[PDB]
């Protein structure tokens, strides 16, 4: 039960809108990463899936507590990619480009005194530095071993 | 083990695209019905969203098994609605189109001979006109009763 500040609002449908688009993407990517063979990646990516499904609970939680209704920009084209270091670069994409806008309305929020949203948040953010963390990591072993001696390691003994 | 038709994985990837804003969409308003307290609504559509993502699977499914790969049109906006009723006409209108996709595409993989495609959009399309009767039906009460009226019978003794 409380009015919450109209940019805030504005802010949380934009990262609702940036969770959708990621559980789609890690769904699709998940689902042809098993089907090659590469059971790690699959399980992790089905693994945030799940994340990114919670955060999307805390912030529909939070716009409708604000008085506010879940109402998306668009959500635009999904980049899936063609091979596996394009899917996970394109994951990381979409991770940094929400990292930056969380932490852009966690600024927001501090200011105008909102903190249990800014709180909210920033317990996602540490979730989306650790999915940064991982692409990134992933994308590092790419670049050092090659693409294809990179996948042949995923094959298990 | 086969090269598919160009044609069919172009509407396989169409019609995944139409699952995955539906399970978005649906997400979303199931969420909203059960914070007004409309038990009924949520269930149905958390229901129908588990049909739309087991849908989707199929897709993917058939995709890779033509030796294509996920690759999306763009998603666009998702009009979430602001009531109940504007809610379930968005849904309907997300019906009816991703009905006539489908319908198209069952014409198409028929004339070329691909059956096996067409008959598992065949059982796909069989689902959607159960989700597209749900959602007429209580439109057509919400007319008849008025929304409010409507709303007030949705609670629980």
């Amino acid at each position: 039960a409380m009015k919450g500040d109209t940019k805030v609002i504005n802010y949380l449908n934009k990262l609702l809108g940036n969770e959708l688009v990621a559980i789609n993407q890690y769904f699709l990517h998940a689902r042809m990463f098993k089907n090659w063979g590469l059971k790690r990646l699959n399980d992790v990516e089905f693994r945030e899936s799940i994340d990114e499904m919670k955060h999307a609970d805390r912030y529909i939680e939070r716009i409708l507590f604000l008085e506010g209704l879940p109402n998306l920009q668009d959500l635009g084209k999904l980049n899936i990619g063609e091979d596996v270091e394009e899917m996970l670069r394109s994951d990381l994409a979409l991770e940094l480009d929400g990292a930056k806008n969380l932490r852009e309305a966690i600024g927001y929020a501090d200011s105008v005194r909102d903190y249990v949203s800014r709180d909210m948040m920033i317990e996602i953010l540490r979730d989306e530095e650790g999915h940064i963390d991982w692409l990134e990591t992933e994308l590092d072993l790419i670049q050092k071993m090659g693409l294809q001696n990179y996948l042949q390691a995923q094959i298990r003994e």
